[PDB]
């Protein structure tokens, strides 16, 4: 198992960015991406020096796991998202993933030729200092055709400027279908319970067949498995039993605790009654303060270390942003139920490397 390492990395990160994302994103809906944006990450990594690669490798929880001393790193990202990055029938995954650099910062040669070999076209330079507006509009342009026209404005018109020296811009779209077809002659309105108190309509799939659901009366949630119609991905949701069951899983969930609760002891085929809500969502993400709350304060302040990208007097990362779009469309004996008519967690994963691709919270349609 190569991918183990970066696989049980990436969902420690995914876990460390969901407690601070979930600190300033209350009663709202979440999705990101932990992948995309390890790997954005990463490719910076590769040049930083000093104290900010240093912040880089804890952070990254690289310290648990040419073109520098992490090369294999560097090429075990590159085998993972060209495995999950593909158009097949009825699948399309795409991640889109620059550093946009300030022109007056050249970029060593070395460091260009890196990203080449490792992060496909992943640097384009610039001229912020004089045309910084048509350089913000010429990176969403990119965001927005890459997205299927989902993501736009993704760097707002107050985020660059004269002296933006380095924006990292991350963007991931997924349109997929479900594998158990859900009929939407079945398909109808029903409430969703926000709250005990608050309820808002929303159209509610309903499927009746067998998945993998583990029911776990301890922890007081059911964990349902779905795969979809093609590719390598499925999902998970994770439903808590009481309408406002969520935060005291919230609270809970970890790496270490999502393995307990997936284990394969307890994961049993058996015919469910499922609802879910159309899953159809994009979110977008100033990251910046959560990823210096994680410990990369060095990165986005003056004294960063980024000689391995310019040798240029002053540079740093002036914005990191990060868009995510999912979206599962349809095709045209007792049972357990699985009624998702109140908030729940959901994240979709590569099944052959356990790799967490989404994770997201429904909190409302």
């Amino acid at each position: 198992f190569r991918m183990g390492s970066i696989s049980a990395a990436n969902a420690e990160f995914c876990f460390d960015v969901f407690n601070e994302l979930k600190v300033q994103h209350t009663n709202e809906n979440i999705l990101y991406s932990p992948l995309s944006i390890i790997v954005a990450l990463a490719m910076v990594y590769m040049g930083a020096r000093g104290n900010t690669e240093y912040q880089m490798e804890k952070a990254l929880h690289f310290d648990s796991i040419k073109c520098g001393k992490s090369v294999n790193i560097h090429l075990l990202f590159k085998e993972l998202l060209s495995d999950i990055t593909a158009s097949k029938a009825n699948y399309s995954l795409r991640i889109a993933n620059r550093l946009y650099a300030e022109k007056s910062r050249p970029i060593l040669p070395i460091y260009l030729k890196c990203v080449k070999k490792l992060y496909r076209a992943g640097l384009e330079t610039v001229n912020f200092k004089t045309a910084s507006d048509q350089a913000r509009q010429l990176i969403n342009s990119w965001v927005e055709k890459q997205t299927e026209g989902q993501i736009k404005d993704l760097l707002v018109s107050s985020s660059t400027d004269l002296d933006t020296t380095l924006v990292l811009v991350n963007a991931i779209y997924f349109k997929g279908m479900w594998k158990t077809a859900f009929n939407a002659e079945d398909t109808r309105e029903m409430p969703f319970h926000v709250t005990k108190e608050e309820s808002k309509p929303v159209q509610m799939m309903c499927m009746n067949n067998s998945f993998n659901v583990a029911t776990l009366p301890a922890e007081k949630m059911k964990i349902l498995e779905l795969p979809f119609a093609s590719g390598d991905l499925s999902m998970l949701v994770l439903l808590p039993d009481e309408v406002s069951g969520l935060e005291r899983i919230e609270k809970t969930i970890n790496f270490e605790k999502l393995t307990e609760w997936t284990n394969p002891n307890t994961m049993e085929k058996r015919r469910v009654k499922v609802y879910l809500p159309q899953m159809k969502i994009e979110e977008k993400y100033n990251l910046t303060s959560v990823l210096m709350a994680l410990g990369m304060t060095d990165l986005f302040i003056p004294s960063a270390n980024l000689t391995g990208i310019s040798s240029a007097e002053s540079l740093k990362i002036s914005q990191a942003v990060h868009g995510a779009f999912m979206e599962l469309s349809e095709d045209g004996p007792e049972l357990e139920q699985f009624r998702a008519d109140h908030p729940f967690l959901f994240l979709i994963k590569h099944n052959p490397t356990n790799t967490i691709v989404y994770f997201g919270r429904y909190w409302s349609p």
